């Protein structure tokens, strides 16, 4: 759909699959750091809420 | 830091940890879809490239 249009532009641009894999893997790594952030956000609030409630 | 300002706001808003966890959980699932879409993008290009190189 949108992706066939993507593949045609990548192919026109002389991209090989190896090249696309290395760039997309870096994107994927950045995405996965967002999961880590939402976890840290949650645990931080869990601790904050608990600390507020105690006092 | 930034987050601590969020926490004070969430706490003033009466959010509990259980409530935050479930809302963040659904958002987390959405982000997990992106990494998977990128893996699918890589895989679909490998197939498209491989097919184009057939001709």
């Amino acid at each position: 759909a949108a992706w066939r249009i993507n593949y045609r532009a990548w192919y026109k641009a002389k991209l090989t699959p190896t090249q696309v894999k290395t760039v997309l893997g870096v994107s994927q790594a950045e995405m996965n750091n967002v999961a880590k952030q939402l976890q840290r956000l949650y645990l931080g609030y869990y601790s904050f809420y608990t600390a507020m409630e105690k006092k």
